[PDB]
């Protein structure tokens, strides 16, 4: 239940118990400036120099990104950051009517895929976009899912990995994670 | 397994976490006066002008019903209640031999679906099924499912929603609940 | 997953939730006293008037079975039980090796579905059989299985039956449960 | 969920109850050394007259194996334990870059399934593969899984068994366990 093995020539026939402990996670940071309307400009009237870098990926890559006044409603943002290919996704959550936020989430998973963002010559849309290591107040860019490592043991080895399928543990295995186990329920697996 | 999803085309592409915290439910009152025999007349003899109002629906509307005195046994009340489509649904409970009730359930769920029901010009018959803010004692009509809204979390961004398929949250995706997540133990999605 | 849903025409369209508290069970009772070997003869040397009576079901019903002394090991006091069609069945628990038991299970679950044994004629035989209602040593029947009802609630209507195929609360409905549900997680069911 | 039941004619039709409070293990030992390749040879150099002797499986037998230099890696002790069908297996765990673990797993489950490993004419790898009753320090051999009986409840007859695959139980009935059972929810079987 908690996973799906795949396994080759290599992989030595007998006896194994699996513990998963942790899933590999994907961080999302998510807006949380009230905004009404998802296509409303929220960047200030008349830069022509502004731009998003994104910091993104492992190792960190660095995607800097221009954005026209009419790229700074929440739906142009998702469009320009999805379209930048930049290490992150973008969607749009409608939390009612009139409340909607903006998510960002890494495109890979574990605990060293962080996202940092910066936005440059336009501090107002840097108030509800920017992120990096510290917070000052309530409405910021806020992280929402933290970076995760998948956490197993095999036959009491414990593994750490930055994604759900693990090819790279024991030979001729490839575990691909679903669920965490029951707390003092080791999963049985027979290779033969 | 908490949950179903289907996408369209606005569907992006990504990882997420899903948490299910709380499922949509329908208020249900039930009766609890004792019934030995679910089609003897409960009301008094001999009204003409006896009726009984349902509140129910988001948006609240009112459905006023007559009822001759034949139609205030539980079969009946169930029969008149159904064929007036007033926003609830009626059954029976056989809880024993010679113990029966009858339980009005909302046809919408949610938190804001609540049900009243009046009973005018038998007071007999009210003290069976009338039920309003306040209640004074034990064999009066008694809300015995509490009326409830979905409550999930999508990548860590809290939603409230008054059904189960949750369509106007994440664009291009439906999340159909099924289930509570465990405690400490989101389900994870990839949309490709 | 807790339980499966048939239904007929009278079957009313509407939201339920369910909760399942506990499974209808058969009480067992297994003999206690140390046996080696399950071939042999345990009872008293030429007792031509021995009988075992057995008392089960719902009402109870008394069936009074003649031993021979050759009927007296575990293998053949199980198929004389069996052949009796007394509400009981009765299987060898092999415990280890030289460590037989006889367990004894009422053929009808339910809290009001108990057994009695009394041997006639046979003190020794009866020291391994006998059961009623109070219990002196160690190495006498046992109850190891305790008779019970199922409990579910239908939209907060708790309900008791002595079989997990509940054709009789919910018109046009039968529920027949599988399992109970987890602890603060009702069941949803709809049906159209 | 917790197991599945085959049956021949033998079985006796009833209602049974079944707890799986424990799963058969099968030890482990895994080394802890730190090897940064598990291609280089860990043994002390020249030594023509070096073995290893694997006590395994119930009743306990002996296998003595020649290793020689060369044969004194991860990757070839591995090789060479397996080849010998010493009652055990060998899995090499890739713990991250430069960290490896060689796994000695039993062959048979069960609480008397237990191994040792003794190194001859190597103090070197002794440090490293030796595991008998006592252990002195941090990087010697260690169990990383308990070896284990089956343990479970039929019709409330506590059954301990070093497989699980349990055909000598009930007469007619096989029970393979999956999982152990919910903590006060035991499963229920109807056979027929
Ligand atoms: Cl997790
Ligand atoms: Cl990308
Ligand atoms: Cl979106
Ligand atoms: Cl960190
Ligand atoms: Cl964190
Ligand atoms: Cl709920
Ligand atoms: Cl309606
Ligand atoms: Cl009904
Ligand atoms: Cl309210
Ligand atoms: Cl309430
Ligand atoms: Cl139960
Ligand atoms: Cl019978
Ligand atoms: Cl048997
Ligand atoms: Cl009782
Ligand atoms: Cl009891
Ligand atoms: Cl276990
Ligand atoms: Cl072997
Ligand atoms: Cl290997
Ligand atoms: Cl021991
Ligand atoms: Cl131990
Ligand atoms: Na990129
Ligand atoms: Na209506
Ligand atoms: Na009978
Ligand atoms: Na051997």
């Amino acid at each position: 239940d908690a996973f799906k093995i795949t396994t080759n020539a290599k992989a030595v026939p007998g006896n194994y118990v699996v513990e998963v402990n942790k899933l590999a996670q994907a961080q999302t940071l998510t807006t949380q400036a009230k905004v009404s309307d998802q296509g409303a400009k929220l960047g200030a009237e008349g830069v022509t120099d502004r731009s998003l870098t994104i910091t993104a990926g492992n190792p960190p890559k660095e995607t800097k990104i221009p954005l026209s006044d009419d790229q700074t409603s929440l739906v142009e943002l998702r469009d320009a950051i999805n379209g930048a290919k930049a290490g992150v996704t973008a969607s749009i959550m409608r939390v009612g009517d009139n409340d909607y936020q903006l998510a960002v989430s890494s495109s890979t998973t574990g605990e060293n895929n962080k996202i940092s963002l910066q936005v440059d010559n336009d501090d107002q849309l840097g108030d509800i976009l920017n992120y990096n290591a510290t917070r000052g107040t309530g409405t910021a860019m806020k992280q929402t899912v933290a970076p995760q490592d998948a956490e197993l043991t095999v036959n009491g080895t414990a593994i750490k990995r930055s994604t759900n399928s693990i090819s790279d543990a024991l030979q001729g295995v490839t575990i691909d994670l679903k669920t965490k186990t029951k707390t003092d329920e080791p999963q049985h697996l027979v290779i033969s």
